C-alpha cells in the first residue's frame, strides 16, 4: 500500500467522490494525517457515540442510570430495530439501549435515547458544551441519512469529531466508569468490528462505530494500533459517490492499509 495521504487521494480519484480523514493519538491529540478535515460530512450512525457520551454524563450528573427501564409501544419503533423490536413486552434498560444503538446499530434505542437528552437539539448543545462547535444533529435516526449536497444538517467535520471523542474517551468530562463504558460499547460493536477483525493482522486493535447514508454517504470513528492497544483515532467520511457500499468499504480498508503498513509517524 501507499502512504496514508496517497491512498486517501487514490479512493477519491477512485470513488469520484470527497473523502473526509483524521489520524489522531488518542492519548495526547497529536494530529498525524489530515484530509478535509474542517469539511462538512453526514455524520450518519457515527452520532450513536456522541449521543451515548451525553447520556452517560447525564447519569455521572445523577440525572439518569444505566440501570432505567424504559417501556415504549410499537409505534415508537422506526427502520431497523434489531434488539428493541424484541422487547416491546419487557422494555430495556438505558444502558441496554445504548448498547443496541452502538453494537447493533438500532435505531429505536438510538431515538430513545435521543428524547432522554433532548432530542437533536439538546444533543448539539451538549456538544456545544464540551467545546465541539462545529458538530450537529437536527434530525431523527431514520431521517438523519438523507445526506442531500449542501445541507448542513447532521453533520460534523473529521477534525471535530476526533476532538470530541477523545474528549468522550479520555478528558475525565466523563466519570472513569462512563468512559471505559464508552469504550467497551465501541469495542463491542457486532456490525463492522468482527469483520474488521478478520482482516487485520494479528497484533491490531479495533473498537468502532460505522455509518451509511444516501449518495455514497459512509462513515467509522474507530480506536486502532498495533499491540493491542487503542494508540490512534481514526475517522474517515466519504461523501457525494456513486459507488457501490461494496467499494466504499473496499477503499475505506485501503486506507486503514496504509496506516497499517506505515504506521510510524
Ligand atoms: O506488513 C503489515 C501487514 O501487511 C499485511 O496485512 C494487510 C492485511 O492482510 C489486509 O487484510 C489489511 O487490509 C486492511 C483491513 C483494514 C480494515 C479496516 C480498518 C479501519 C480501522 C480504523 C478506521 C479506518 C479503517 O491490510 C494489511 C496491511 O496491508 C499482511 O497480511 C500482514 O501479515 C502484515 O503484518
Ligand atoms: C447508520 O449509519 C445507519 C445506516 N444504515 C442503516 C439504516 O439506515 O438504518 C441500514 C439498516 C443498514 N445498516 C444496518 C446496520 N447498520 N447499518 S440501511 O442502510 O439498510
Amino acid at each position: 500500500s501507499p502512504q496514508p495521504l496517497e491512498q486517501i487521494k487514490l479512493s477519491e480519484s477512485q470513488l469520484s467522490g470527497r473523502v473526509g480523514m483524521i489520524e489522531m493519538d488518542l492519548a495526547s491529540g497529536r494530529t498525524l494525517t489530515a484530509w478535509r478535515a474542517d469539511e462538512r460530512f453526514p455524520m450518519v450512525s457515527t452520532f450513536k457515540v456522541v449521543l451515548c457520551g451525553a447520556v452517560l454524563a447525564r447519569v455521572d450528573a445523577g440525572d439518569e442510570q444505566l440501570e432505567r427501564k424504559i417501556h415504549y409501544r410499537q409505534q415508537d419503533l422506526v427502520d431497523y430495530s434489531p434488539v428493541s423490536e424484541k422487547h416491546l413486552a419487557d422494555g430495556m434498560t438505558v444502558g441496554e439501549l445504548c448498547a443496541a444503538a452502538i453494537t447493533m446499530s438500532d435505531n429505536s434505542a438510538a431515538n430513545l435515547l435521543l428524547a432522554t437528552v433532548g432530542g437533536p437539539a439538546g444533543l448539539t448543545a451538549f456538544l456545544r458544551q464540551i467545546g465541539d462547535n462545529v458538530t450537529r444533529l437536527d434530525r431523527w435516526a431514520t431521517e438523519l441519512n438523507e445526506a442531500l449536497p449542501g445541507d448542513a444538517r447532521d453533520t460534523t467535520t473529521p477534525a471535530s469529531m476526533a476532538a470530541t471523542l477523545r474528549k468522550l474517551l479520555t478528558s475525565q468530562r466523563l466519570s472513569a466508569r462512563s468512559q471505559r463504558q464508552l469504550l467497551q460499547w465501541m469495542v463491542d460493536d457486532r456490525v463492522a468490528g468482527p469483520l474488521i477483525r478478520s482482516v487485520l493482522p494479528a497484533g491490531w486493535f479495533i473498537a468502532d462505530k460505522t455509518g451509511a447514508g444516501e449518495r455514497g454517504a459512509r462513515g467509522i470513528v474507530a480506536l486502532l494500533g498495533p499491540n493491542n492497544k487503542a494508540e490512534r483515532i481514526v475517522v474517515i467520511y466519504l461523501r457525494d459517490t456513486p459507488a457501490s457500499m461494496a467499494e466504499r468499504n473496499q477503499q475505506i480498508a485501503g486506507i486503514g492499509a496504509a496506516l497499517i503498513e506505515h504506521w510510524q509517524r
